[PDB]
C-alpha cells in the first residue's frame, strides 16, 4: 500500500503513496495488464457532490486552509449551489488550480515539469462559435509568443445537460490538411483526412496542398458547428532545414510551432469541459519521427533516405534508423535557429525524471504511462527508460471524448 | 471478457480470449498499472495436483487426446505419484511441451515467432556439478552450430525440498567478467561486478581485462558452486567492424554470439526447474543499444561520438541517437559478415506481430508485454510500437528467482 518504484540505470528508489488517493480505474486487472492499449476504458446530482467536495478538499489543502471557514463555507455553497441547479460553478481560482493539475496529473504527458506554469484562459462567458474562434485566436497569439512559447488552456463553458456542448471539432488548433488522390493515395497528413472532408462538408474551399492549415471547427452550446480561418499572422510555421545536408531544404519540410490539443475532455470537481484547447511546446520527436515517419502519417522515411544516398535493399542496414536521426537533427536545429521553443527529447526526458523526484518529494508520487513518456526513439539512451513509473488516474484530469460527429446531433 | 487490441498502423483489430486461461497475476489492480515495474510480484502437495492436471489437461488437448484414456491414466498416475512422493515426474514429452510452452507464454520475448522450433535437453540425470558442466558445453556447442544458432534449454533435475537445488549461478552461461578500478571505475562489464568477485572469491584466477569469459559457477543437488572454464573453442566470438567506418576496427570491440539465460526458473506443471540455461540468438539492440550504450554498461557513446567527430556540446545536436545507429549498423554488420545468426529490431518486431496474428487465430491470443517488445531505439518505425498487446500470465513459465548467493545456506 506504499509501492517503490525504481530506476534501473541510479539506483535511485522512490515511495509512492499519492496512488492511494487514485479514484478513477486503469483498465487493468490483477490478471491482465492493459498498459499498451491506446483508449482504455449528462452526470448525475447525486454522484456530483462527493466530485465537488474531493476537489474543494484538494483545493483548500493547497492553499493551507484545508477545513477552514472558507473552506467549509464553499463546500456548502457549492452543495446549495448543487442541490438547486444541479451543477455548480468553479471560481475563477478553483478553474485555474483544477486546470492546472489536470495537467499535473496527465500521465502520458513528459513536460509537466512545467505544470505549474500555465495561462488558464477563462472563456465560460463564450456563448456563440465566433467567440470560440475570438477567444482561441488569443490563445494562439499569446501561447505562440513570437516563437516563446507558453503554456496556456482556454476553457469554454462546462457541460450541463448533455444536448448543449462547447467543441473544438478540430483535433488541434494548427493541423495540416489531408487528402485523399485519385490515384488513391494521400496529400497533406493522413492523420486528418476525415476531417479535411468535414469542413469540405460544411463548407471549406479547400486549397488542396501539403501544409494547408484546417479551418477551425467550432461547436458552441450545442449548436451546428461553423468554420472559422485562423489569421495566417498568428500561424507560426517552421521551414526544416538540416545543419549539414543542404538538400534537406529541398525536401520542402515544415511545420507548425504550436502544439495546442483541442478535443480532449477537461474534468474539475466532477464538472465536465468539453471544450478547452491547451498548448504548450513540442518535443523534437513529435515531428520528426511521429508526424513525418509514422507509416500512416507523412512516410518521409523513404525520400529521406534516398537523398542521403543509404543502402535501403536490407532492412538491416538501419537505413531507416540513420534517416530517422537526421530528421530529427534537422527539426530540432530548425526550431532553434529561428528561436522557437522546442525541447529534445534528451532534456525533456531528464527534466521528467527531475519532476518525478520533485513529485515524490512533496505530492507523494507522480503517475506516469511509460508506454508514453519513453520517446518514440532512442529510448533507452534517455533516463525515462530505465525508470520504473506507476500509472494511475488522478483528478482533476484531461480525458479523452468521442469525435464531435459522432455524437452531434446535427441539422 | 472478450477483449480486443488493436493496430494503429495497420488497423488490425484481433480479439483475445487466451487470457481467460490466464492464471497467475500481474502485479496491476483495477487502479494501478505497473506494466513498467521490472521484477513484478517448497510447494506443498496439496497445491501441486491442480497444477499438474492443469499442465496434463492442455498437454493432451495438444496432441489431440484430452478426456481421452491415456490422459486419465496420466492424469491418476501423476495424482498417485503425487501421493506417494509429494510431487511427479515428466514424461519426456511433457518435458518438451513444457518448455516450449513456457518460451511460447514469455510475454516479454520478441522471438517467439520460433517457439517450436527448440532442443531440449533433458539433465534431469545430472548429479554433480561437473556433469552440470558437461550438459552446459554440449548444448554450447549444439546451440552455437559454428555460427548458425539453434534455439536450445538444457533441463536440471527439478526442485525437490528447496535445499537440493541445481543453480547455474552466471546469469548467462557466457559473459564478460566486471573489475572495478583502483581509480574506482570500471573495466569489463559493470553488470557482472558483483558476479566476477564471487568467481575470484570462489577461486577464480582472474586475467582482470575487458572481455574476459567468466567461468561457469554449477550448483549441483544445493551443493556448495563450483568453478568450471568453458573450452574457449566453444565460445565463438565476433568482432565488431563498420561497413563504413574504418577507426571502428580501432574501437576493439567483439561479443559473444550465443545468449544463454541462465538465472531463470522454468515452471512445468507446478513443478520448478531451477537451472534451464536456454539459449536462441541475439537481436542487434540488445548488444549495440543496451550492452554497449547503457550508461550502467559499457557506455562507448562517448567514444564512438568521438570518432564521428560529432558535436558533443549540445544535448540537441542528438549526437548520442547518431552514435547508437551506427553502433548497431557495425553491430549487424560483424555478425552478417561472420556468418553468426543475428536478427535485427526491424525483421524481430514484424516477425512478431505476424507471430501475434497466428498466435491470436490458432490459440485466441498471444501474451505480450509491450515495454519490453518494444526495441531500445527507433521504437516508432518499428511495428509493434503501433501494436496494443495485452500482457498476462500463462503456465508454463520462465520465471526470475533470487541470486543462488542471497538464497544459498552455504558452507
Ligand atoms: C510545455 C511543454 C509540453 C511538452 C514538451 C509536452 C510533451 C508531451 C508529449 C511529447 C506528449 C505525448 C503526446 C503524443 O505523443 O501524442 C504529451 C501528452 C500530453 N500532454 Fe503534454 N506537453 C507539454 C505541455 C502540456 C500542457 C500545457 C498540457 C495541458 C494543459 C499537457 C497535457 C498533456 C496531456 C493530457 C497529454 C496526454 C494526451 C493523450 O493521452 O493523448 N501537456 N505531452
Ligand atoms: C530464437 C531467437 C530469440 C530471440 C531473437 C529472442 C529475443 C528476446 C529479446 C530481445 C528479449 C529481451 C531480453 C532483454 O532485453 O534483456 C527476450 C526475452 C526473453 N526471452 Fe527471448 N529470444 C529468443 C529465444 C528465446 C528462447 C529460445 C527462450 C526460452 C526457451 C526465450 C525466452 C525468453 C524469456 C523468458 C524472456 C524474458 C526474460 C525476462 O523477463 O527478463 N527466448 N527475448
Ligand atoms: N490517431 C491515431 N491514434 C491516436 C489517438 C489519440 C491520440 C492522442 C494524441 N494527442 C495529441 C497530443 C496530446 C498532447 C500533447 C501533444 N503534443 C504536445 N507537445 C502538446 N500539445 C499541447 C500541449 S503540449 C499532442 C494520438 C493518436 C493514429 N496513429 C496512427 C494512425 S492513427
Ligand atoms: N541488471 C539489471 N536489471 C535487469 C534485471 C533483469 C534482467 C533480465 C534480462 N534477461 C536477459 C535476457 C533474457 C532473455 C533473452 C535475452 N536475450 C536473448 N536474445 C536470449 N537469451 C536466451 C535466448 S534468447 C536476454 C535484465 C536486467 C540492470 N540494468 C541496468 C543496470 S542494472
Ligand atoms: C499501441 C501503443 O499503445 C500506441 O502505439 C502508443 C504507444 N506509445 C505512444 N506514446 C506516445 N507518446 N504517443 C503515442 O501515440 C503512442 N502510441
Ligand atoms: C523501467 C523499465 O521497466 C525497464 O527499464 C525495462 C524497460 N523495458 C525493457 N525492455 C527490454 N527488452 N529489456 C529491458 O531490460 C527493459 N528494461
Ligand atoms: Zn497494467
Amino acid at each position: 500500500r506504499f509501492l517503490k518504484v525504481k530506476n534501473w540505470e541510479t539506483d535511485v528508489v522512490l515511495t509512492d503513496t499519492l496512488h492511494l488517493k487514485s479514484t478513477l480505474e486503469t483498465g487493468c486487472t490483477e490478471h491482465i495488464c492493459m498498459g499498451s492499449i491506446m483508449l482504455p476504458s449528462v452526470a448525475t446530482k447525486d454522484q456530483l457532490f462527493p466530485l465537488a467536495k474531493e476537489f474543494l478538499d484538494q483545493y483548500y489543502s493547497s492553499i493551507k486552509r484545508f477545513g477552514s471557514k472558507a473552506h467549509m463555507d464553499r463546500l456548502e455553497e457549492v452543495n446549495k449551489e448543487i442541490e438547486s441547479t444541479s451543477t455548480y460553478q468553479l471560481k475563477d481560482t478553483e478553474l485555474i488550480y483544477g486546470a492546472k493539475h489536470a495537467w499535473r496529473n496527465a500521465s502520458r504527458c513528459v513536460g509537466r515539469i512545467q505544470w505549474s506554469k500555465l495561462q488558464v484562459f477563462d472563456a465560460r462567458d463564450c456563448t456563440t462559435a465566433h467567440g470560440m474562434f475570438n477567444y482561441i485566436c488569443n490563445h494562439v497569439k499569446y501561447a505562440t509568443n513570437k516563437g516563446n512559447l507558453r503554456s496556456a488552456i482556454t476553457i469554454f463553458p462546462q457541460r450541463t445537460d448533455g444536448k448543449h456542448d462547447f467543441r473544438v471539432w478540430n483535433s488541434q488548433l494548427i493541423r495540416y490538411a489531408g487528402y485523399k488522390q485519385p490515384d488513391g493515395s494521400t496529400l497533406g497528413d493522413p492523420a486528418n483526412v476525415q476531417f479535411t472532408e468535414i469542413c469540405i462538408q460544411q463548407g471549406w474551399k479547400a486549397p488542396r496542398g501539403r501544409f494547408d492549415v484546417l479551418p477551425l471547427l467550432l461547436q458552441a452550446n450545442g449548436n451546428d458547428p461553423e468554420l472559422f480561418q485562423i489569421p495566417p499572422e498568428l500561424v507560426l510555421e517552421v521551414p526544416i532545414r538540416h545543419p549539414k545536408f543542404d538538400w534537406f531544404k529541398d525536401l520542402g519540410l515544415k511545420w507548425y510551432g504550436l502544439p495546442a490539443v483541442s478535443n480532449m475532455l477537461l474534468e474539475i470537481g466532477g464538472l465536465e469541459f468539453s471544450a478547452c484547447p491547451f498548448s504548450g511546446w513540442y518535443m523534437g520527436t513529435e515531428i520528426g519521427v511521429r508526424d513525418y515517419c509514422d507509416n500512416s502519417r507523412y512516410n518521409i522515411l523513404e525520400e529521406v533516405a534516398k537523398k542521403m544516398d543509404l543502402d535501403m535493399r536490407k532492412t538491416s542496414s538501419l537505413w531507416k534508423d540513420q534517416a530517422l536521426v537526421e530528421i530529427n537533427i534537422a527539426v530540432l536545429y530548425s526550431f532553434q535557429s529561428d528561436k522557437v521553443t522546442i525541447v529534445d527529447h534528451h532534456s525533456a526526458t531528464e527534466s521528467f525524471i527531475k519532476h518525478m523526484e520533485n513529485e515524490y518529494r512533496c505530492r507523494g508520487g507522480c503517475p506516469a504511462d511509460w508506454v508514453w513518456i519513453v520517446p518514440p526513439m532512442s529510448g533507452s539512451i534517455t533516463p525515462v527508460f530505465h525508470q520504473e513509473m506507476l500509472n494511475y488516474r488522478l483528478t482533476p484530469s484531461f480525458e479523452y471524448q468521442p469525435d464531435p460527429w459522432n455524437t452531434h446531433v446535427w441539422k
